[PDB]
């Protein structure tokens, strides 16, 4: 049921070597480009599948292309039986980096460092016209280059929309719109089926720091939508920061006070994880947990 075998060749220069993940909306592979003799990721959907992603991705992969934290665009194309775009390939994922810690914990350190670089692409993707709206660990990756082992990369885009017109206003939002992307990290806005804001995306990446430093969150066994949104419009958000630094309690402050129409404060938010840094004497340049 895969859309491409294995040694399958496209545009006669990216021979696949392997799927490398998938999701009811396409594929992704690691290929080989025949011509730069590197390895490359190879996303694919279905020309008929219904729903088609990869004409977002692209738009939104194109206009980040001089942005950190972001795969350099490489190729994309039709034909008959599928589209698809090719990228640099990115390493570990940070769903699996944490699962692989003893504790499913990362130390402050490598939680902090990590989160400058996540809110850094959220604001990249956002200053182009765009909300990610699936903010979750398992779409960032460290990379795995001498030049890249320490960055940390934005992967995926395929449930991303426009929040401007071309003039950078903001378009209206609609009365009601279903949630679509992952349930642990979703903010109390998305479980009501409202539309999305640039702060549901600061939601999520406040989430996935709690979950990194404290290696759960109180919802985490539940996989029920409604059940899940029930707990966090109830939850005493000030409990998830009693063992995080207390300048996390600006952050939450922060984006709690938004709309859907408001400009977030990234440098507010860049300055939580600095100071928090800083009164902790954690080094830009120390070694990220998985290493040693
Ligand atoms: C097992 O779960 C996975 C999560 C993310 C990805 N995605 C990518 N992996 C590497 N390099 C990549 N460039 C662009 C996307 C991409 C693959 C598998």
């Amino acid at each position: 049921a895969d859309i491409l075998p294995a040694n399958y060749v496209v545009k006669d220069r990216w021979k696949v070597l392997k799927k490398i993940g998938g999701g009811g909306f396409g594929e992704i592979y690691e290929a080989m480009d025949l011509l730069t003799r590197e390895n490359v990721a190879l996303k694919v959907e279905s020309a008929q599948q219904p729903k088609q992603v990869l004409k977002m991705e692209v738009a939104v992969l194109k206009k980040l292309q001089g942005k950190d934290h972001v795969c350099r665009f490489i190729g994309c194309g039709r034909n008959e039986k599928f589209n698809y775009v090719v990228m640099q390939l990115q390493g570990r994922n940070l769903a699996d980096l944490r699962r692989s810690q003893p504790r499913g914990t990362f130390t402050l350190s490598t939680t902090l460092r990590l989160g400058k670089q996540i809110l850094e692409s959220i604001e990249a993707i956002h200053s182009v016209g765009f909300l990610h709206r699936d903010i979750k660990p398992s779409n960032f990756a460290m990379g795995r280059l001498p030049s890249t082992y320490r960055k940390c990369y934005m992967l995926d885009f395929g449930l991303a929309r426009q929040y401007t017109n071309t003039t950078g206003d903001v378009r209206p939002p609609r009365n009601v719109a279903g949630f679509r992307g992952t349930v642990r990290y979703a903010s109390v806005n998305a479980h009501k089926n409202r539309e999305m804001g640039r702060h549901d995306d600061l939601w999520s990446l406040f989430y996935m720091l709690v979950e990194f430093a404290v290696g759960q969150l109180p919802w985490r066994k539940i996989k029920d939508k409604e059940q899940v949104g029930m707990i966090k419009e109830k939850y005493e958000h000030r409990m998830l920061l009693k063992h995080m630094p207390s300048e996390f309690h600006l952050f939450l402050d922060h984006i709690a006070s938004l709309d859907y129409f408001t400009k977030p404060d990234y440098q507010l938010i860049m300055s939580v994880f600095e100071n928090s840094m800083k009164e902790r004497g954690i080094a830009e340049n120390e070694a990220f947990d998985w290493e040693k």
